[PDB]
Parts: C-alpha cells; structure tokens; sequence
C-alpha cells in the first residue's frame, strides 16, 4: 500500500506562491489610489 | 477461520495522515487570502 | 443426525468485529474532513 | 454492536479551539483598522 | 419460524444517539463562526 | 430525538456582550473628537 | 402496511422551534449594532 | 393431495412486520440529519 | 391466473401522503429562515 | 398531490409586518438627528 | 403499452403556481426595505 | 399434437398491465419530490 | 408565468410621497434660519 | 425464426416523448426562479 | 428530440420589463432628493 | 405596506418651534447692542 | 413630484416686513441725533 | 431596453424654478438693508 | 412560526433616548459659544 | 456492429443553441440593472 | 459558440446619454445659485 | 461624451449685467450724499 | 422625541444681562469725556 | 484517446473580448460622472 | 481450437470513438456556461 | 442590551467647562482693548 | 488583455476646459464688484 | 497474467494538461475583471 | 466557547490616548492664532 | 491433492499496484483543480 | 503541474499604469479649482 | 508608481503671477484716492 | 488527528504588522495636511 | 508566507513629498494676498 | 498593537513654530502703520 501525496505538498506551495504575487501586485494598485487621494485632498484644501 | 483486517487499521491511518497534509497545507493558502485582505482594507481605508 | 452451525455463530461475530474496525477507523477520517472544513470557513470568513 | 464516536467529541473540540484562535487573532487586526481610523479622523478634523 | 429484528431496534437507536452528538457538537462550531462575525462587524462599523 | 441549541442561547449572548464593549468604548473616542471640536471652535471664534 | 411519519411531524417542529431561537437571539445582536450606530452618528454630527 | 402454504401467509407477514420496523426506525435517523441541517443553515445564515 | 396489485395502488398512495407531510412541514422551516433574513437585512440597513 | 404554501402567505406577511416596525422606529431616530441639527445650526448662526 | 405523465403536467404547474406566490410575496418585503431606505436618506440629507 | 400457449398471451398482458400501474403510481411520487424541491429552492433563494 | 410588480408601483409612490413631506417640512425650518438672519443683519447694521 | 422488436421502437419513443414534457415543464419553473431573482436584485439595488 | 426554450424568451422579457419599472420609479424618488437639495442649498445660501 | 412619517411632521415642527425661540431671544441681544450704540453716539456727539 | 416653496414666499415677506420696522424705527433715533446737533451748533454759534 | 429620465428634465426644472423664487425674494430683503443704509448715512452726515 | 421583534421596539427607543442626551448636552455647549460671542461683540463695540 | 451517436452530435448542438439564448437574454437584464445604477449614482451625486 | 454583447454597447450608451442630461440640467441649477450669490454680494457691498 | 457649459456663459453674463445695475444705481445715491455735503459746507462757511 | 432648548432661554438671558453691564459701564466713561469737554470749552472761552 | 479542448481556448477568448467591451464602455460612464463633478464643484466654489 | 476476439478490438474502439464525441461536444456546452458567467459577473461588477 | 452614554454626559461637561475658560479669559483681553481706547480718546480730546 | 483609458484623457480635458470657462467668467463678475467699490469709496471720500 | 495500465499514465496526463489550459485561460478573464475594477474605483474616487 | 475582546478594551484606549495628544497639541496652535490676533487688533486700534 | 493459489497472491498484487497508479495520478489532477481555485479566489478578492 | 500567473504580473501593471493617468489628469483639474480660488480671493480682497 | 505634481508647480505659479497683477493694479487705484485726498485737504485748508 | 493552525498565529501577526505600517505612514501624511492648514490660516488671518 | 508592503513605505513617502510641494507653493500665494493687503491698508490710511 | 503618533507631536510643533514667525513678522508691519500714523497726526496737528 501507499499514496504519494507529495505532488500535493509541492503543487499547493505554488498556489500560495502565486497568491503572494496577486496579493502583492494587487496592493501596488491600492497605493496609487491612496496617495493620489492625499494629494487630491491637499489641493482642494488650500 | 480468520480475516486479517490489520492491513486496514494501518492503510486507513495513512489516509488520515495525508488529509492532515492536504488539510493543513490547504489552510496555509487561506491565510494569504486572509491577510492580503486586511491590508487591502487598511490601504483603501485612509 | 445434526449440523454444527456453531462455527458460524463465531465466524460471523468476527465479521461484525472487523466492520466495527472499518466502521470506526473510517469515521476517524471524516472528522479530519469535517474540522478542516470549519476552519477553512473561519478563515475565509474574516 | 457499537460505534465509538468518541474520537469525534474530541476532534471537533479542537475544531472550535482553532476557530477561537482564528476568531480572536482575526479581530486583533480589526482594531488596528479601527483606532487608526479614529486618529485619522482626529487629525483631519482640526 | 421467527426473525429477531430486536438487535436492530437497539443498534439503530445508537445510530441516532451518535448523530445527536455529531449534530450538536457540529453546531457548537457554527456559533463560534456566528458570534465572531457579529463582533467582526461591530468593529469595522465604528 | 433532540438538538441542544442551548449552547447557542449562551454563546450568542456573549456576542452581544462584547459588542456592548466595542459599542461603548467606541463612543468614548467620539466624544474626544466632539469636545476637542467645540473648544477648537471656541478659540477660533474670539 | 403503514409508515409512521409521525415522529417527523414532531421532530421537524423542534427544528423550527430552534430556528426561532437562533432567529430571534440573532437579531438581538443586530440592534446593538444598529443603535450603537445612531449614537455614533449623533456624536460625530455636532 | 394438498400443500399447506398457510405457514407462508403467516411467516411472510412477519417479514413485512419487521420491514416496517426497519422502515420506520430508519427514518427516525433521517430526521436528525434533516433538522440538524436546518439549524446548521440558520446559524451560518445570520 | 391473476395478481392483486391493488395493495400497491393503496400502499403507494400513503407514500405520497407522507411526502406531502415531509414536503410541507419541511417548507415551514424554510420560511423561518426566509423572514428571519428579511428582518436581519432591515436592521443592518438603517 | 398538493403543497400547502399557505403557511408562507402568512409567515411572510409577518416578515413585512416587522420590517415596518424596524422601518418606522428606525426613522424615529433620524428625526432626532435631523432637528437637533437645525437647532445646532440656528445657535451657531447668530 | 403507455405511461400517463399527465399527472406531471398538472402537478408541476402547481409548482410554478406556488413559486409565483413565494416569488411575489417575497418582493413585497423588498419594497419595504427599498422605500424605508429612500426616506432614511431623505431625512439624513437635510 | 398441440400446446395452447394462449393462456400466456393473456397472463403476460396482465403482467404489463400491472407494471403500468406500478409504473405510473411510482411517478406520482417523484413529482411530489420534484415540485417540493422547486419550492424549497424558491424560498431559500429570496 | 407572471410577476405582479404592481405592489411596487404603488409602494414606491408612497416613498416619494413621504419625501415630499420630509422635503417640504425640512425647508420650513431653513426659512426660519434665513429670515432670522436678515433681521439679525438689519439690527447690527444701524 | 424472428423477434419483433418493433414494439420497442415505438414504446421507447413515448419514453422520449414524455421526457420532453418533463424536460420542458421542468424549465418553466426555473424561469420563475430566474426572473424573480433579477427583480429581487433590482429592488435591493436602488 | 427538442426543448422549447421559447417560454424563456418570453418570461425573461417580462423580467426586464419589470426592472424598467423598478428602474424608473426608483429614479423618480432620487429627483425628489435631488431638487429638495438644491433648494435646501439656495435658502441656506442667502 | 406603509411607513408612518407622521412622527416627522410633528418632530420637525418642534424643530422650527425651538428655532423661533433661539431666533427671537437671539435678537433680543442685538437690540441691547443697537441702542447702547445710539446712546454711545449721542454722548460722544455733544 | 413637487416642492411647495410657497411657505417661503410668505415667510420671507415677514422678513422684509420686520426690517422695515427696524429700518424705520432705527432712523427715528438718527434724527434725534441730527436735530440735537443743529441746535447744539446754533447755541455755540452766538 | 430603456430608462425614462424624462421625469428628471421636468422635476429638475421646478428645482430651478423655485430657486429663482428664493433667489429673487431673497434679494428683495437685501435692498431694504441697502437703502435703509444710505438714508442712515444721509442723516448722520448733516 | 413567529419572530419577536419586541426587543427591537425597546432597544431602539434607548437609541433615541441617548441621542436626546447627546442632542441636548451638545447644544448646551453652543450657547456658551453664542453668548460669549454677543459679549465679545458688545465690548469691541464701545 | 455499430452505434449511431449521430443523433447526439445534433441533439447536443441544440443544447448549446438554447444556452446562447438563455445566455444572451439573461445578460439583457443585467444591463438594465447596470445602467439604472449609473443613473441612480448620477442623480445622488449632484 | 458566441455571446451577443451588442445589446450592451447600445444599452450602456443610453446610460451615458441620460447622465449627460442629469449632468447638464444639474448644473443649470448651480448657476442660479452662483449668480444669485454675486448679486447678493453686490447689494450688501454698497 | 460632452457637457454643455454654454448655459453658464450666458447665465453668468446676466449676473454681471445686474451688478452693473446695482453698481450704477448704487452710486447714484452716493452723489446725493456728496453734493448735499458740499452745499452743507458752503452754507456753514459764510 | 423632544429637545430641551430651555437652557438656551436662560443662558441667552445672561448674555443680555452682561451686555447691559458692558452697555452701561461703557457709557459711564463717555460722560467723563463729555463733561470734561464742556469745561475744557468753558475755560478756553473766557 | 484525446480531448479537443481547443474550442475552449477560442470560446474563452471571446469571453475576455466581451469583458473588455463591458470593461471599457463601463468606464465611459464613470467619466461623465467624474467631470460633471469637477464642474459641479467649480460653480459652487465661486 | 480458437476464439476470434478480434471483432472486440475493433468494436470497443468505436466505443471510445463515440465517447470522445460525447466527451468533446459535452464540453462545448460547459464553455457557454463558463463565458456567459464571466460576462454576467463583469456587468454586475460595474 | 444597553449603551452607557454616561461617559458623554461627563466628557461634554468638561467641554463647556473649558469654553467658559476660553470664553472668559478671551474677554479679559477685549477690556484692555476697550479701556485703552477710552483713554486714547480722552487724550486726543483735550 | 487591455483597457482603453484614452476616452478619459480626452473627456477629463473637457472637464478642465469648462472650469477655465467657469473660472474666468466667474472672475469677470468679481471685477464689477471690485471697481464699483473703488468708485463707491472715491465718492464717499470727498 | 498482466494489465497494461500504461495507457492510463498517459491519458490522465492529458487530463491535467487540458486543465492547465482551462486553469490558465480562466484566470486571464479574472484579471480583466480585476483591473477594470481598480480603474473603476480610481475614477469614482476623484 | 469564548472570544477575548480584551485586546480591544486596551487597543481602543490607546486610540483615545492619541486623540488627546492630537486634540491638545492641535489647540496649542489655535492660541497662537488667537493671541496673535488680539495684538494685531491692539496695534491697528491706536 | 493441492491447489496453487500462488498465482493469485501475485496477480492480485499487480491489481493493487495499478490502483496506486490510478490512485495517485488521479489526485495529480485534483490539485490542478485545487490551486487553480485558490488563485481564482485571490484575484476576484482584490 | 503549473499555473502561469505571468499574464497577471503584466495585466495588473497596466492597471496601475492607467490609474496614474486618471490619478494625474484628475489633479490637473484640482489646480484650476485651486488657482481660480486664489485669484477669486485676491479680487474680493481689495 | 509615481504622481506628476509638476503641472502644479507651474499652474500655481501663474496663480501668484495673476495676483501680482490684481495686487498691483489694485493699488494703482488707491493712490488716486490718496493724492486726490491730499489736494482735497490743501484747498479746504487755505 | 490534529490541525496545525500555528502558521495562522504567525501569518496573521504579519498582517497586523503591516497595517501598523500603513496605519502609521498614512497618518504621516495627514499632519502635512494639518499643519499646512494652520499656517494657511495664520497668513490669511493678518 | 509574506506580503511585501515595502512598495507602500516608499510610495506613501512620495505622497507626503508632493503635499509639501502643494503645501509650500500654496502658501507662496497667501503671502502675495497678505502683503498686498498691508500696503493696501497703508495707502488708505494716510 | 500600537500607533506612533510621535511624528505628530513633532510635526505639529513646527506648525506652531512657523505661526510665531508669521505671527511676529506680521506685527512688524502693523507698527509701521501705527507710528506712521502718529506722525501723520502730529504734522496735521500744528
């Protein structure tokens, strides 16, 4: 008997690996929103 | 007479054993989702 | 005359005996599924 | 006959146990959001 | 003639008996989800 | 038959219990904002 | 012939019975959210 | 001549008799599943 | 010759009869879910 | 055949019934906000 | 030969019939939400 | 010579005759399942 | 088939109806502010 | 020799014939679900 | 073979039809808000 | 259906009611300023 | 639709009405100053 | 498809219509201030 | 069936109750501003 | 030998054919939602 | 295969079309505010 | 796309137009003051 | 509902009260100027 | 063996293709909102 | 001796052959579902 | 349920408390202006 | 992939374009105020 | 003896092979959704 | 069961703590404005 | 006598042997599903 | 195994790319507001 | 990332540039007042 | 059995960790707004 | 695991960086106002 | 947890720091006005 669930350990890892990519790159675009909003509020201020 | 259902006791155990692997490693990827979502909500916040 | 169906009484009993094994050990693996699913749903929740 | 659903009682308990972890630690991050938002509103105020 | 389906009456009863266990204990973990979600929504609220 | 949804009655109650905490303590910080704003307006006034 | 689906009539009723509990107690916690939000908006108002 | 198939009429009747037992008691356990599922869905709902 | 499949006509009818019971009573519990959900959404609304 | 969806007609009605309660009583608190704001603006005016 | 699937034509029709009930009455409660929300927004407006 | 297999022609016909009964009446109970399932899905829907 | 969205036509109308109330009565209080401000400026003038 | 499997050609055809009935009428009830869901989403929208 | 998805073409159309109703009538109430807000701002202006 | 926006009609009225108070009493103090200024100018005159 | 800005037409009119009062009565006191100044200059003259 | 934003064209127009009222009548009261101020300055002059 | 939205009637009432507190006490501080401003203008006057 | 799975090629094609209908017509109703939402947001905007 | 998202191209266009209406007509009312404010400031000036 | 800010060009122009009116007519009254003051000083002179 | 604008009635009164003080005491110093000026003119006279 | 998932490669591509349409055209309507809002803020400004 | 299981080799092959047909054509209809779902989610998105 | 808006009663009170400070001390500096102006006018007088 | 945010570049430009219009024409009316004020001060001067 | 499960090793591999296709191409369409949503949120932002 | 909302009690407290900082230090800068304005008015006075 | 069931021991072993192949390789394709689903959920998330 | 989330890296980048466009061009219009406001305040000044 | 706030540096500069214009030209008119006042005082002198 | 939700404890912590970063750095930019606003108000003051 | 919120640290910094630009350059224009106002007051003085 | 509002303490301080600059330097120019006015009054005196 057996069952090599070793290709899982690996394969799942890539899964996390890509979500860090999506997870990071995603944020990169929320900063543009962010800062562009501080500035927008600086100008309308004075 | 007899019937050695001892290879079961064992063999099934591996079954659980691998599901803890899938069961754990699976969660590892739900945290990436999770945290990447707190941060996403921190940035859009302020 | 006669017919010793006593080796049956016994032999069948083992039959039940092993099915409790399969029957129990089997469930042991449905809990791993179970709990690993509550947790999976806790994380995706918040 | 029988069926030892005692490994369930236990195993499920851990399930709750971990969800209190996820459940608590999760909130720990909603306070950071929270307070960081009161302050954000104090500054923009005056 | 006969057929003692009395060991059934009993044996099935345990079946229900254990499902109340699984049935209850299962819910115990859906409350943790539940409440942890009210609170999560209280904090993000104000 | 049965289903002890008594652990709910309780468990949910804590849920409300904590939201009164969050609910109160939250307000404690909206007063600081509040008063600090009356005063801010008193000074700029005269 | 027959089939006593009378234990259903009953057993299902409890089902509704408990959902009124969950159904009510659940709402009890949405009011805390609610009111705590009117007040939160009263203070930030003036 | 003859053939007393009267012990059949009877003996078969018990057969039905026991299947009503199995048939009923069996259902008793499908309600536990049932209700425990309505409640499970009430909690996850709100 | 013959074959009195008249006990079927009847016996099956009860079958439908009970499924209307299960079929109705079942729905009775989906309304509790339903309404308890409209209200839940009314409160969180305003 | 049949299916008494009459307990729905009723049960849903209560649903609306309670939302008028929440719906009305909710507004009662938006007037306090409202008027308390006209007055707040009368005083700061002159 | 044959197969009277005429009791279907009918029986299914009731099925639609009741879903128009649920389908309509359901909406009746989404208007209460709706309007109660326009008004809620009128008051907080001025 | 001969062999009157005419009592067959007939006798078999009844066989079909009863299976249309079982065959129809059987379906009558699959509609109850059916419709009771559309409705069940209408309610949980909205 | 169908769907009586006629209770909407009506129900929404009341919605507008009440907002004219809030909408009008609201203004009634902005005139008091208004005039009380012309007069306030007449007196401080001479 | 022979074997008139002509009563099949026919008899099976009815089989398809009725499944178009069940197949169509069945869908008639999935539209009610469908549309009643677009509308449900229109109202909750604005 | 076949499948009359013609009752769909129609039935869906009504779906759109009603959403134009909800869609229009809904807006009718956003104008009341709108105009009542221009006027509110005219008065507080001078 | 309904929505008793009658508690508004009333409640808003008080709003105006109090602003007449603030509105009047406010002026009472602008006369003191006023007259005290005519006199101040009479004396410095001759 | 509508918006009765008729209570304005009126209410504003009173506004003018009172300013004629303040406007007139105010002048009444500038004549006393005036004449009392001609006389003051007549006496100091000769 | 469609969307009758014709009730807007109209409804908004009234909005302007009333603001001309407020806009005009408002000025009517700034003239009283105005003239009453020329005269006030004529008298104090000589 | 049922749904005790009676704990709402009450709970919401407190909501209004506290907003009268915030609503009143808030004004208490706008008078200090107010009067302190009349006096400030009396002194700078003469 | 053989097996004319040619009536499949065809019959399945209709299957796709109807899903394009459902698939298209379905979208027709998501645009009404869509646009009616842009407009809803235009009005509440200014 | 296919998917006629051509009814979108169109339908969305109307969406823009109406927002130009709301968008323009909306401004028409901000000019009345505007000019009525220049004049208001001309009069109070001299 | 577009935005007809042409009704502005016009509407604003009237704004200037009326301020020339107020602007001129206003001066007409400062001459009366003026000349009436030269004469007042001629008489008191000799 | 309510709003105790009674603390205003009072609080404003003090406002007038103090302005009579400032208003009177202020004049006390304009007499010293006054008389000291009659005398100054008596002496330089003869 | 085989499986021509080539009709996927294609068919999915159209999927993206249409979402660029919806994706673009959608934005076209967010600019109208956008600009119409800059202008709205220019006018109310001066 | 012998046994020509050569008509099998062939005949089975057709079996696979047709399942590739069913297997492919089947998928063709899961893409329509698929894409029609991406688009459905694009529209409801913005 | 509850909501201790008692920390408000207090906290707001301090708010008034400090504004009396600012409110008083502020005036202390308007007297210096005041008197220093009577004297300035006494000296330039004679 | 793609996303033609080119209709933005353009559309926004018009936005600026119109604000220069409002921005300029607006000033045209502040000069009338301006000059009409120099002259007003020249006349009252001598 | 034997059993060439080698055509499996291969055949299954294609299975994975195609799911990477579906798996990838599928994502290609979730990015369009994604980005088109960042942009949608950038525009509505400022 | 449980939920340690104790890290909230604390964490929120810091929130208030920092707002007292911002709240105080903020005022420190409104005094500079204040006093620098009394003096500015003393000098321009005499 | 005898019976060499030794070719079984062996032959069956291969049976298990191949099922590990099918058993493993099968899973290899459930991971592709799995991961491709985490990622699908990451993208739609933010 | 694999999953080419490389088309993401790219595709998301464009997302940021366009938001810099919207982000910049957006600001271009807040300066027009800005400067047009300094000038507006220069003119009304002197 | 980035944000070209370079169009600001420039655009603001023009802002100052025009205020020097308004700032200078404005003064040009205060000299006319000035000198015309020295002369006015020379003539009335002797 | 088991389930190592230890990688959560950790992973979530980073989540908070980064939100303190976003949470702090975010505020750093609200001070620039803040102070730049005190100064802006100092200059326009005198 | 991880999440590189390092592109934030940076990106936000630029945000502050640009607000110092807007923040400074903005003030540059409040001085022109300022000084141009001292001078304006010097000339009108003598 | 935490929140370093230490960069505030500092940053705000500079805010005061610069206002002392503006606050002082501003006065420097009110003395020039002042003295230049004493002298102006000395000369016109004798």
């Amino acid at each position: 008997g057996v069952i090599d669930t070793s290709a899982v350990e690996s394969a799942i890892t890539d899964g996390q690996g890509d979500m860090k990519a999506i997870g990071g790159y995603i944020v990169g675009a929320l900063v543009i929103l962010a800062v562009a909003g501080l500035i927008y509020s600086m100008l309308r201020k004075a």
